[PDB]
């Protein structure tokens, strides 16, 4: 079995698939603390866990002329100064099985829970690449391609790319992390190294990181090429043609109630209702509009986090809102968030509908009652 | 008479208030041309038109010290590199009409053409900035605030400002405008200079400017402070509390149909269907998606324009798609657009609906019928 040598994870999570392991955490657990306890982060595995040997494991990275640099771990973290970033990571596929609802798709079906956040320490990127003798500035549109130590029985890692301004831009905050909430990088959060690329789709942030080159093109991996893209609601599996749609790299603005939980029946008096709300790209959640009656009327919830610099929103904002609630009454809580750009959620799914089940950002319902 | 010394306009525009003058081209029109022509360009003025003598007339720009360089206009073509930039400006109260469809607000009732679209030449502002004597960067969030020559009649002058880092920056494309569309600057739209911001809300584009300061804070002025702020569809005019929201700066991804116009009859065979389409910060149009059947199904439109680089689509994609029709039958042609961070628009007005009618994204809804 080549997933015998996997780690063991904690018992209570909602696994959608053994083998390879992709699980989320409980939905009641899920905003319950700004940074998710590692043991909760979601987990998103294409492939088996690679077990990796902490000394012997060597980052390749190739220089501007074709030569090779070749890091080891202690010198990633005595080479360069550890920079801390705190971001949210969320799957293309978070919320698919809402999806799924309107027309079945293809993929893991992921409930509300594809979303997580850490502090995360590492290199920042760009010094890794100054290091390695890289300009500023390319001319042109260049990428900086990452590949895996996971691999496919037919040896093709996985792999992912992303434009060389966000690799060397000091705000955009890409790192090569060897350090989650204060800990060392759990074996499936990537250990030893990882990408993390704040403000941008779960994909790029490439786990049990090998090699980072550099390259006048996107990463030719089918990750990179044939996955993680949005397309029409008309587009099936027989007319798809992936050069029509760009890589998503930036995620639109999303949000969801964690708290209380369908079907539900709720105590009268007051309800706080819970939930988290992120955007993509660093820009801020400004407002979260909450309704107990589908969507007919709607009152502003309250934010908590600390404000993060202009343009560098890479953490989630956790929201709540206390309501009166009557005995014996059916609501329908349903949440939207805006963000700094002023981009909003979409009413309902059908016309968002895509068949990779990708992008489902349309308001989260959330069906409960009152007790008597 | 304030308003006698204004300059004359084109006979045929859809004009919402005479003074101040305030008209959108005809919308048979509006999408007829990539670049707007000048006479067709929607324009914007709260105040009377100012006039101003070319060879008399000063920029001021405040340095970092407190002192005050002084530029001529001409100084202002000969000192820095001409630099020219293709940007559409989007009034914050576009559409505004169909949100007072949903329940009546104040504001200049636009219809889809408070947009258009130009081709700026100018000096950046990030070289008038360094010669000023300004570093690339300060130190924690700045602003750079701007002030027109024309001015209520408790002499308060038109204002707005932006961040520092956009003005800055290379990539941000913010110009100090002489020339539109190849030619001088008209009256109307800022003569002698106005601020162009690519990618943001028009209300930053300052008209006649008189001067330009750089302050730890947003512009002090009732445009900056105390409007151009988006708010929930709760909020009313005795609640409002305008330290609650972010001044609007980049828009939000939108699209409207120009072709063909509510209440048309058209021919049975073949309808040639046109918009456009367009988001804020730079971000790219992928996808315009247009239904004839209210939004139930879609088709994927074709978009014409020229590819801009990567974040700096400062200009709207124009749009069209020919589709077969029936005679006799009755059509709801919708469109929306999807931009580069996937951002997309809301199904209906309501769950967007403020006070101030500004932000009005919805899908563009367009009956009409079909003749035997
Ligand atoms: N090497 C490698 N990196 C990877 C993946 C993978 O399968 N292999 N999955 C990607 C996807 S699709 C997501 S959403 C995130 C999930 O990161 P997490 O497992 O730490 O939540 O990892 C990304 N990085
Ligand atoms: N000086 C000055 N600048 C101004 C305005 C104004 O009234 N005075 N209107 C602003 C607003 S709200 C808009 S939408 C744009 C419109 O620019 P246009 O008239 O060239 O289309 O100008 C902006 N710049
Ligand atoms: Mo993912
Ligand atoms: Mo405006």
């Amino acid at each position: 079995d080549p997933f015998a040598g996997d780690p063991p994870r904690h018992p209570g999570l909602r696994v959608n698939s053994q083998k390879p392991f992709n699980a989320e955490p409980p939905a009641e657990l899920l905003a319950e603390r700004f940074l998710t306890p590692n043991e909760l982060f979601f987990t998103r595995n294409h492939l088996p866990v690679p077990a990796v040997e902490p000394s012997s494991y060597r980052l390749r990275v190739d220089g501007p002329g074709g030569g090779t640099l070749s890091l080891s771990l202690a010198e990633l973290r005595s080479r360069f100064p550890k920079h801390e970033v705190t971001a949210t990571l969320q799957c293309a596929g978070n919320r698919r099985s809402e999806m799924s609802r309107v027309r079945p798709v293809k993929g893991l079906p992921w409930d509300i829970g594809a979303i997580s956040t850490a502090r995360w320490g590492g290199a920042r990127l760009r010094d890794v690449l100054l290091h390695a003798g890289f300009p500023e500035e390319l001319q042109g549109e260049w990428h900086v391609c990452f590949e895996g130590l996971d691999a496919d029985p037919g040896g093709a890692p996985y792999g992912a790319s992303i434009p060389y301004g966000r690799a060397l831009s000091p705000a955009a905050d890409v790192l090569l992390a060897y350090e989650m909430n204060g800990t060392e990088l759990p074996r499936d959060h990537g250990f030893p190294v990882r990408v993390v690329v704040p403000g941008v789709v779960g994909a790029r942030s490439v786990k049990w990181l090998r090699r980072v080159a550099v390259s006048p093109d996107e990463s030719p991996s089918h990750w990179q090429q044939n996955d993680f893209k949005g397309f029409s609601p008309c587009v099936d599996w027989d007319t798809v043609d992936y050069r029509t749609a760009p890589a998503i790299q930036e995620l639109p603005v999303q949000s969801a109630v964690t708290q209380p939980r369908p079907g539900a029946a709720v105590p009268p008096g007051e309800l706080t209702v819970k939930g988290y709300a992120w955007s993509g790209g660093g820009r801020e959640v400004v407002r979260v509009d909450v309704s107990l009656d589908g969507g007919r009327t709607w009152k502003v919830a309250r934010l908590m986090g600390d404000k993060a610099p202009p343009g560098r929103a890479w953490a989630w904002a956790l929201w709540e809102l206390t309501v009166p609630v009557e005995a014996g009454t059916e609501l329908e809580i349903v949440c939207k968030a805006v963000d700094s750009s002023y981009n909003v959620q979409p009413d309902s799914v059908a016309p968002i509908w895509n068949l990779r089940g990708v992008l489902s950002t349309a308001w989260h319902r959330v069906r409960v009652s009152v007790q008597d």
